[PDB]
């Protein structure tokens, strides 16, 4: 059996955009991106969820200590060993206008990320090797109605757009496999940041086949 | 469903004892306690897999960063609502030799972790609900016949006697639920540490016949 | 009795405004906003205070420890459990010149404070529940004829102008009550940013008629 | 008139004892001993809560970052001068058996506070003079039926005990006032730890002419 | 006897201006200006010399832990009580290029200090009085032939000048004494930093002036 | 002139003995015994005053950030060169019953400050060398009238005690000059710490035979 | 012997440019500058290597905790006493787009290692002196054709071109040796950053004719 | 060729016993255990020394910064890529007397630097394996004339004499190699910690042998 590890944001958790904005209740497992590539990929596979929403790749948000990604990875790929791949689908966050984060700085992070795979090996008393490792780029961001999001999101649309060539530069870099989500599907939820279960089937599906196909 | 989070170290990780104490392999999901209990709970429930090799209930290890209980589950409930119940069985690791525990500063620190649980509702913009705790003491250490792991749990058997008592009262005291391994179950692995597969499965059908009974 | 906290700065406090600037003296109880508040609401309401001059939403200042709103909050919640309302005016002093911050951050650092009051249910050891939260904008800054405190809000007004259409969204967004206070009353003291004993007796008369409509 | 601040643990806010030992809720303010103490004091006073249930003198909890009160009382005395008085009544959960410290510690965490209050002239911006001081010795701990909190203070009935001769000597080397509630009422809660109302009421009038004898 | 505390930084410690830069001597104590004011004042004044190359008001220096001034001041002043003034001549240093702090943050950092001695009453278990305060705006820079200098003073021209208007609208705020020095001397020196002894010497004897003004 | 720098604790600073036990005037300088080194050592020597009531060798007191000596050292160092020698009395608060430190880590610490005088050639951009070190073992504590100090150095007579031995040995490891003070004098004052004015003054003349000796 | 530390990043520690980009391997030793250097000056010196990939003069890289120069160089030089030179050729990492450094501070950050240096005297108990010091600029930045690369290094060509006149100042002003790589050597490798074998083994030998003049 | 790193203490600096204690002068190369290893490993070796007086496995000396060996290891391993052998000789500078370590912690610090190079492959960019590592228990300690030595390894002698079977027991543990250097020498320098020429080079030449046999 393949296990595989889905760390992520509130697109990977599986945020439901409402029209009030905020709370909201999340997708059942098979209108997850996460699900709908577990049944594509078949018994073959284990996947293992690790989504958080607002989560950022290496940034400490000023309102909660949980979503630092960089700060979880390492207890999260140990406790999961053995992996035979990470999907790393975050960046959205980094974006938020309070962060002040340029598009180079948000890949590097998600470098920060991969380097914590590729550096996993053993994890804690195990033989087992270092996952392979499988770079989102998410989609962009799209017009908000709501203006707190807007505000939240200020400057951020720019910088969501950069994130799929620095993040494919980035891979080709580290030597590691990469899949830009905006090229099959686009951010469609009410809100301008979060997906409808169709689009989420859509994309699971489109990383099931690379997946499949990358070992 | 009713989703169940299992938070533990190497005993719900599954770690295999073997005569090199290590490294080792994983437990196949069915050899582990974790996935005997779902086996006996059926398709009404969905368990999530928190085990971490090493890890404390709320102390920083001096080797590892990836090992404090307590600054992990915060993130990991989050990333998991909605959730019915938290299982956590943690404990042992507390009573190595370097760590200078004493039995209640133990328990004390398994109820910083209940406490994470029980204010735990609404995670990252949800309306969902704090779920229900159990608390598993685990069963007392056995003779170690590795110099190494002796002298790891130097003073620690005597302090593993003193769990299930301790963690009763905080469960009492909290108004949480409580489960003592140490009825149903030894350490029976080679290294005086960990468990066999005949007993993983045993502990996990005698915490599903508990977790059943609470729904 | 509705027990109502009220958690400000100076404005909160009562800085009496003095051609010398500073120090200055406290307006009495029954010319504060928070006594001429709780005399409208009448002896089924209980008032606590807790406005502290200089107060930030969420920032450090650098020359004293004591102000960063966020710090205070929690421990000052679980000290007054049982609560029925929280009543937040800050944000005045996030906008002094020294501290760099955008509009968003400092509605995002009165959100922090929000979110610490809708979490707080149970305080230490009780089943009391999270109390209702009225986000108050102050009034705009005015003209500042000494030198000192002009230089103390360089370019804090213009800030101040966009702060209650900020806190407005972010009510909306976190699902509070919400209080314009510049609808209603200027910062008329001669200093350009405290307020005469009038203004403050019409503040307070104008936040009861808001807090008597949510009970 | 004069204000006097009331700086405490859960004797100060007023946990009411409980067969089943926690949660639970909160005594009136006629049958805390603040109340009790105004009442006698009349209406030339004001009174100030700040009680925090498991406050400490200066120890951070290793479970509950609120409950430093070295950390918490320079921004209340800021918040609420002009002061004519604080009364402090600390040290209980000092001796509990996780935080290890000597009946020494303990009166030297109460001489940090004392200190706090004496160094706080001017608060923020004002004229006002540092208040008085009255050190309360809190009545000794008695026996606990409930296990969990017998754990909690294992160790700490004898040096709570210590306390009255050690803040006596305290207090008169840092000229300040003091009282030992121990020599007026006892530990008279069901859990051990906590006071009926009848004696919270005993103890305020006792404090109160205390309080206005001192000045 | 008066005893009057002169806190500075190579301006107060008496570094000789010379053609190489760096490094170099110190003035003897007749040449500095401490020692040109304690002249003038004569014998009923004892003169506190706490002059230190590099140090700034309130900033850390990257390359070196010595030097920031409000670090220091509350020891320097709790060593030297009695105390009857204290004389503040810093903010040069921190006109740094690689301090890129605003005019108007300087004059703040030079309220720090102010603070730290009208608070500073007691000291370590005395009964002796808060000193008074004279801030001493630096003279401006001058142009500096050398690169290094140059370069590490790059954009501190124009925030020197500005720094006597800010201290002086400072101190009138906090209600102490000022003096310009470049309403005195100018910055006379070879490298554009530091004074030549006849200037020193000007500069204690017009600070003598008011220093005997005040008592 | 010949530089020393005095650092030390209340027996530097000139704490007088009184029966209150505190707050204290201090000792004129003819009655320090600095002073009376002044004296004896004549118009060839300039002595620079650094006593500290309180201070530590390299410890953090709980109460009070002012008192690490080895935290204010270097900075002292810098700010007074040139320097021919530097005395150094401390140790006596490190013996308090809160620090519970060997006589060993107490003459540790001496030896982080003896090293700081040693490492400190140039100080911030001179070329002027590092002083000598006189190491100076304070006299054993005596008896304590008063209930507070007695707790204040519980156990610390006996540690007292062994510290000029242990310092004679540091001193001779690290090649620099020793005074055992208790050969001279013994602690005279009321409350078994502090001491007379005429063992000020003989200490001084000792200390002051001891340098001349040096040069 | 004369012992010679050679102290920098991925030009000293011998980084192979390749046509894609990373990961590669290490130059052979005499093929790097300092195998280079070696042979030229002969058996009378003996040449030390710490050379690290990314190293900076004086910055936390925000994924690499090993980066930063000033954080291992008083580790290495107490380690390789006695030493009669350094050379340091750092500051090419300061440029990259995520620090934001000026060229200034990166002249200033190799300021901060000559100091280390030059105050390094007598390691761990030894009496050897401090070394001479050899600043070396590198030579400037060039054309990236990896799109990684050229993110990583934006804004950065431009400062690179500056580092040379201000090293030269720096070098100046501390009184230490100067040598400027890019009159004699160009950024020659594929990836605009790193170096081929020939354009080391120019750089070694005119280092070593610049070491031996010195001696 | 292969590369052996070295890391340790002054026993690999070549600290040379003198009857002064301290300061003392470095052995040459071929006097040292590291250059006589090199001598019968032959030109098939490049040897590279880190060794630091003073150093520990894992401890923050209180005195000095430099001496923790696990802070400095993870930047020296990724400096000296490709490494195929790494020997570790610590652990006697844990036994002295102010760090009161365990034997058992003092070989978990031991582990925690074998575990930083079994995980260190790849270091910044490379394809290189982790090196294999060959831990090395030193000789037991000896008696010490000295006072300040002998107060300085208070405890020492019965620690440094269990480290051989617990390093034993370490390596057997984490399958990597050992040598017990107290097999094949003693410690026989005049102040009970160091070590003659003779004795480094028979230390070399065993320690040159486990090395061959490995390869």
């Amino acid at each position: 059996k393949r296990s595989v590890l889905c760390f992520g944001d509130s697109l990977t958790w599986g945020w439901i955009p409402v029209k009030e904005s905020s709370p909201t209740l999340r997708y059942p497992y098979e209108q997850r991106w996460t699900g709908a590539m577990a049944a594509r990929l078949g018994d073959g596979y284990h996947i293992i969820e690790e989504g958080l929403s607002a989560r950022t790749t290496s940034l400490d948000d000023p309102n909660d200590a949980r979503l630092n990604g960089s700060t979880y990875l390492p207890m999260a790929l140990a406790s999961h060993l053995p992996l035979d791949l990470v999907i790393i689908m975050l960046g959205t966050n980094d974006t938020k206008s309070y962060f002040h984060r340029t598009p180079y700085e948000i890949a590097n992070g998600m470098g920060k990320l991969v380097g914590q795979v590729l550096t996993c090996a053993g994890g804690v008393g195990t033989p087992y090797p270092a996952p392979k490792v499988l770079v989102v780029a998410p989609p962009p961001l799209a017009p908000m109605p709501d203006p707190w999001f807007e505000g939240m999101f200020g400057g951020g649309y720019e910088k969501s757009k950069e994130l799929s060539g620095l993040y494919k530069a980035l891979a080709d870099f580290m030597k590691v496999e990469f899949f830009a989500a905006g090229d099959c599907i686009s951010t469609d939820g009410i809100d301008g940041i979060h997906l409808s279960a169709e689009t989420n089937i859509r994309l699971g599906h489109a990383i099931a086949d690379k997946v499949a196909a990358l070992f």
